[PDB]
């Protein structure tokens, strides 16, 4: 919200589109090692953030962030390679900019993808949990994206939350899953946003477990809150890239270094997972 | 604390007093859909936020924003009609201006009213729950409105709040809360402050009551802390408008577009049930 | 980390050098009355943080601020009596200043200690808490001391913490208790940092024994982050000053000003305790 002025998204969708001939329905934020979903684009027109009007650049992770106007498995898209974190230092309102210019674009929908710690034990690092719920961790202290005057251009000042995840899509989905015979369920969760770069320590593994956390993340959540505020459908999965120490057994990691669960098929498994459910996603034509 | 210097302070009740005939003992602040009792004040003198010195003026709730010098059965009151909300990008050093303006205006005791979802099932939307305690959720993470250098003119460096919310107004209530014959015993529970404007999920929810919070709110705890950093003898109520989610059986709502409790004459009888507990404050006089 | 840019804490350090003919490797920060550690030294050379090139001067507390470069126990320390907490305005990359400014110093190791709330009933008024991990409560929402662009010469993007607190030095120390027969062991628990002046309430004093946490302070795991970042072993006490009020049972106290335990011998064990520790840490020469 704050930071921007409507008229600076409007400026930046309006430049995006007087700059793509594609006009997006679906908005896609690549997760870490997700982002080779850019690649199952067809007639892709990239855009360095950059580039962009009044997108946020990047810090380090810069040296992999753009957005890439494409076509995903018949459904007009705009994927986000590389998205902004909190831990970053870009305030909230900066870290979901996109999300609101997506809707401005034309963007209906939005998946989020995301790679995460695993505080269920029945998740294998490697598996691929579809985000069914969400705890806002930062939001509770203030650390909502939506802090600030509310614009009623985009939606609610008390916006509800409860029904962030697509129910939709959520089922038409744990069945896709089943469709192509994927061996294991879909796992499905509540993922916990928590900030700053550091790793939870067991003592913290633990408060997440409690509070009913599935898995662990330092992203997503901002951009649910804004795309829901919005109105966007909204569903997203999340990849088990390590399974966090829960107890005081370590010498057992959970490395970003080692995101090779990203660094593998792992991130390729969700991938054609999600350009088959463009399939899926409904469309702004309906036609019975 | 920070943003203001005490002058700030001083300035703004001198002010306030050199412009009201009244010196207030109570300071009252009305939750969303509480400020009807500004209409209970007798020789009423109403100042928008606006119009005073160095007090925050407020965002769209402006238009419902102003501080009410009456009398109140029996006490000189100064009533606030609409609070200031951190999610409205207030600092809580803005947010909690007023409460150490009053103190400095001679109040010695804050009676903080306040809309909350309903976490504890016993709950019913409509019912008024005496806070007996509360959980500053942003505060544990720094957001407290006594960050920054502490102003022993106002009080100590580490207040407890162990005992914010008056015992003996507690229980000087839930007796006068049987005194009238109000049918249901008068809820008392913990409040869970929340900031951000999106409204939990059910998985926050359930973060939330295992907590421990009987209800949750945007509000009222900063206001608390610094009533407590002065001194100021609090108790309030919290006016249940919804029952929040807290299992996957939606299609069940708590809008705040649903504030119809405090819509109703829920709002009604927590105000009147004020009125009547003006007679329980302690006067400053005290007279055997 | 953000605020300052490395040259900053080159420029920090390098004064510091070519003003302080001691070259430290174990750098202490003393918790509140625990600064007497600074008499432990020989050939101390005392620094105000005044008259040091980046050094965050001090608040109120300022009237107890200084770092001292002396030699305690066989080893060559700078210890720092009056730590920086976040309650008092220093933003976290400001709190956590010096363990960044140590490292360049050459400093390998730090000692944090602290004087904390009882929340474990096990723990008596006095009790020394051997930290084993901590649940950074401020960090969660975005208060992580490594927020911002992350200076690789310092270290990781995403440092683990699962580690923090040395093992070998948690060892290499319940042992030692036991060594100079001190009666009762050496307690070891979960540290919960919880930032804003104010006191937890029964309702917070319980959600914080629910999360896992044995002791809550309002300082040393921002230290702790950074220095781990930079790789410093990192390991230290808590002084439990005052048993948190878990229940309603109240007119019992927690008070700083009651801080009398560290105002009272209870400092001066752990500090003693501190000293024949420098003999357990690992010396930079290793010699077989
Ligand atoms: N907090 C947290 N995030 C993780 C973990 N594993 C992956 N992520 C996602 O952010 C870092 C990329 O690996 C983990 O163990 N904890
Ligand atoms: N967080 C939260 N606040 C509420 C709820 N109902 C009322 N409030 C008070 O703030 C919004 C006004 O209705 C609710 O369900 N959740
Ligand atoms: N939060 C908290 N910190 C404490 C307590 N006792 C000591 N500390 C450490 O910070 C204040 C110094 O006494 C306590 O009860 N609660």
């Amino acid at each position: 919200e704050n930071g921007y002025t409507y008229e600076d998204y409007k400026n930046t969708a309006e430049w995006l589109l007087s700059h793509t001939k594609h006009r997006p329905q679906v908005a896609i934020i690549c997760g870490s090692g997700l982002g080779g979903l850019t690649d199952k684009l067809t007639q892709a027109q990239i855009f360095d953030y950059s580039e962009i009007p009044n997108f946020p650049r990047s810090t380090v992770p810069g040296h992999a962030g753009r957005l890439v106007f494409g076509f995903l498995n018949g459904r007009a898209c705009v994927m986000m390679q590389g998205r902004f974190h909190m831990y970053e230092g870009y305030p909230l309102w900066k870290v979901t900019f996109p999300v609101r210019v997506f809707h401005l674009l034309g963007v209906d929908t939005l998946v989020v993808t995301n790679a995460a710690g695993g505080l269920n034990p029945k998740f294998e690092v490697g598996d691929i949990m579809l985000i069914r719920d969400h705890i806002n961790l930062p939001g509770f202290s203030g650390q909502n994206p939506l802090r600030g005057p509310n614009d009623e251009r985009f939606g609610d000042r008390f916006p509800a939350m409860s029904d962030a995840y697509d129910r939709t899509m959520r089922q038409r989905a744990l069945s896709t899953w089943k469709q192509m015979g994927e061996q294991r369920e879909l796992q499905e969760g509540t993922y916990v946003m928590v900030a700053g770069p550091s790793f939870e320590t067991v003592a913290e593994c633990r408060v997440l477990q409690k509070l009913g956390a599935d898995a662990v993340g330092m992203s997503t959540v901002p951009e649910v809150i804004v795309a829901r505020h919005c109105g966007l459908r909204v569903f997203g999965f999340s990849l088990i890239t390590n399974k966090v120490i829960m107890d005081y057994e370590s010498l057992e990691k959970a490395n970003h270094e080692e995101v090779l669960a990203a660094g593998k098929q792992a991130a390729q498994k969700l991938e054609q997972f999600v350009s088959i459910l463009m399939a899926s996603i409904p469309l702004p034509d309906k036609a019975s």
